């Protein structure tokens, strides 16, 4: 029903995937480190409320009459739907409010990848608040509320709007297919390994870094996925671009989704191998992605791929090496990245007298 | 979970419960063979009794030939039917083809110009739809993007619409959804089981003067954007005014409940549903179906947000039009703007496994 909202770590991360994501990027229109901290102690007193299913402020109606709701009230009826609201700050927030020397080493600015066609509107932002549920009207909720109360000290600079699974109608433990129709999420990091979380996911107070200990850093990919080329291609062709086959899922060689991949049976540039921890070092990540299907283009082409989203200790030692090893991926003829963003996720709301970024903003 | 049976003598779809997931495309015809747009019709006629079941089209997603693009693209593979319902209709503009021009049914209006449109005439018309409804989002793009290959060729996607959740009713036994402006909208709707205001309302019969639609329909799309930064920042009573009901329950106001009847003479003049109601109409009466949209932002630090408004009748000319001409005064115009339209002729029902869509037209 519901996901606890306080905790050393932000929700959203190592908790239950849910159905439904609305990420939000949001730049900031303040210079007043005050007013941004004001902000954000009521954003978290907002999250408190919304996590648990209740209206922000004094609720969507029955106040004044010649008032403004505090809630806007598209949400009334509904359910926590596991609600998670987990925020981020970008590179760009710590060049503001005195905060230059705080930018921590991890939060590493992206190299320029082979074949990237960022779109500058929908990359960067100064803040990230990624609203995950199992119903989507939930999630787009929360954004437009938390939008309406940071009104005149932030604003949203892109929105994306995200599907996984539906859970009310398919088993828990069976992994999603993308928009190519291969399984995805086989072999990922799972919220119940707590040591490999320590390992490769949270940032921990020796790693430079302190007021992130508890902490993970985010990056997102929007992926456009060139569905009419993709469907055109054969199975084997396919299947070889991946290096499992699509029906299981199982490595090639193998009878089973979950049997271990022997990378040598694979094609060299297939994404499993180039992608494996065993071919970059040992590299791990732990992904939380969601497809999207935004549309239609002006040539009439669908509009959809991934939503990448990956969380990790480092950027310098998860994403940028795993992504580098992609150059020659066999997929790369049938994506696109188009967006792109990277966040610094600070540590969990530890009560209800903390509030996101305490450990930031002292 | 469940399937909705695809034959009837009318299209499932319409009357059928309101499903949480919309997937709406127009299409434009690009062959002039209409024995090649025959066959198409009975392809994708094949297709759709495959996928509102579950099962993947043609030989399937995986198993044949290596060499060979699988029939199916996948990505529903595992899924249960989620209550898929396909529905196609046919645009004014496909009766320039195909030696059709005088089976155009008279009740297929083309609308008037409005006071306030802004139409996109990129995201308005298109020769033909097919309005894809299910509980999961993956099912229903599953079904356009599949209907979309195997029509290569002879079709291409004019433009389409993802609906999030849906603002519409048919089950008033069932709690009514709330659109972006946090009202219940549904509450006096026609519902599957009122038979009778099916017929008077919203099935085409016989002598109404063009004999292959009985048993159809007309739908009526718009795609309206909502202000909410406008309508954000106005007061609850203002928000009321706006409706005649109460925002918390959805009474009319006044009253104690949401399914009290209204009393018109305690509304604004102006009020949004004393102006749409039968009574303020002549008794024109619709079925509505529509469904809440998101597009990312727009550009000026805000959230999109809109509603695709689908409207089914037995005659757009004693439907919609005269309901939205009543609308020219309406208090909700300061919030709102329509910005895509189309009509469409909804043929009716596949009666049997040896029927197709359109085969009373064709
Ligand atoms: C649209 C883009 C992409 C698609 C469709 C995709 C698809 C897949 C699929 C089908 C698998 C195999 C099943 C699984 O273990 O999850 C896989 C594995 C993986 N992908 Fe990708 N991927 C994409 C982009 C990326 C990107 C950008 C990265 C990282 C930079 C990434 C990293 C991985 C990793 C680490 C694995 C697991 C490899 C292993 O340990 O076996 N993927 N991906
Ligand atoms: C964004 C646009 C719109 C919004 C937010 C909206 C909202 C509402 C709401 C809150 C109600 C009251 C609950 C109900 O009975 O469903 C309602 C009723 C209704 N609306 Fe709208 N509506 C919009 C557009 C339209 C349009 C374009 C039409 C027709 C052209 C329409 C026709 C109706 C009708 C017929 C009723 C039922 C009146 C009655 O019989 O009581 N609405 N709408």
């Amino acid at each position: 029903s519901a996901v606890p909202f306080h905790g050393a770590h932000q929700a959203g991360i190592a908790t239950p995937v849910q159905d439904r994501l609305h990420f939000a990027a949001f730049d900031v229109t303040t210079e007043d480190r005050a007013a941004f901290v004001a902000l954000l102690k009521e954003w978290t007193a907002a999250a408190r409320r919304l996590t648990a299913g209740h209206a922000v402020g004094e609720g969507a109606y029955g106040g004044l009459p010649e008032a403004p709701p505090d809630d806007t009230g598209e949400a009334l009826g509904l359910k926590p739907s596991r609600l998670t609201l987990t925020i981020g700050f970008g590179p760009s927030l710590f060049t503001r409010f005195g905060l230059a020397d705080l930018r921590p080493e991890a939060l590493a600015d992206l190299p320029k990848f082979p074949g990237d066609n960022l779109d500058r509107a929908r990359s960067g932002g100064d803040l990230c608040v990624q609203a995950c549920a199992d119903d989507p009207q939930v999630a787009v909720h929360a954004i437009r509320n938390l939008a309406r109360i940071g009104f005149g000290k932030v604003v949203v600079r892109w929105s994306q709007l995200g599907f996984g699974k539906t859970s009310s109608t398919t088993p828990d433990k069976q992994t999603p297919r993308n928009l190519l129709g291969f399984k995805d999420g086989t072999r990922n990091i799972a919220g119940t390994e707590k040591d490999r979380l320590d390992r490769f996911v949270w940032a921990a107070e020796k790693d430079g870094t302190p007021w992130m200990t508890g902490g993970s850093y985010l990056v997102a990919r929007r992926i456009r996925m060139h569905i009419e080329t993709w469907d055109r291609a054969s199975l084997q062709e396919q299947e070889d671009v991946f290096g499992r086959d699509k029906g299981e899922g199982a490595p090639v060689g193998k009878a089973k989704e979950r049997d271990e991949p022997f990378l040598k049976a694979m094609k060299p540039d297939a994404h499993v191998r180039l992608a494996h921890p065993d071919s970059n070092g040992g590299a791990t990540l732990l992904r939380r992605g969601y497809s999207f299907t935004d549309g239609t283009d002006g040539l009439g082409r669908l509009d959809a791929g991934l939503f990448f989203l990956a969380y990790q200790r480092d950027i310098r030692t998860g994403f940028v090496p795993v992504q580098r090893n992609l150059a020659t991926d066999a997929l790369n003829e049938f994506i696109q990245h188009v967006g792109s963003a990277v966040f610094a996720v600070p540590p969990g709301v530890r009560d209800a007298d903390d509030w996101w970024g305490s450990t930031l903003f002292g």
